């Protein structure tokens, strides 16, 4: 169609050290590309105005967080198939599931730990039925 891949990973953190521990944690991974810009706001925009289908963003100061990220996905169905990270001092799947509930496409937390992050992820990618 448009993009045979299609697969693009949208990672934007006010500090760098964050969103340089998600882009090396996700770059061990493999991800599919590393998308950011200026915040969740400005990468996503950079971020739809392309593909992408992760959507992972810091706690500082984004424009545009997890939740941003899906409540733009509410207004464009192109991101709505993209999975958007959160992470935060609280990882509670209630809240996952509330927003996850909310019409969040994916909401997963960036552990740093690679158990969990690789968890994450390989629920992000594989997310069967």
């Amino acid at each position: 169609m448009s993009l045979a891949e299609k697969i693009k990973v949208l990672i934007v953190d006010d500090q760098v050290t964050s969103r340089l521990l998600l882009g090396d944690a996700l770059q061990q991974l493999g991800f599919k590309q590393i998308t950011a810009a200026g915040d969740g706001e400005q990468g996503m925009k950079i971020m739809a105005q392309n593909p992408h289908h992760l959507v992972i963003s810091d706690f500082n100061m984004p424009k545009m967080d997890g939740l941003g990220l899906l409540q733009a996905v509410r207004a464009n169905p192109a991101t709505k198939k993209a999975a958007f990270i959160i992470l935060t001092a609280q990882g509670d799947r209630a809240l996952v599931q509330k927003a996850a509930a909310l019409g969040a496409n994916n909401v997963l937390a960036k552990p740093f730990t690679i158990e969990k992050m690789k968890a994450a992820i390989e629920a992000v990618f594989g997310a069967l039925k």
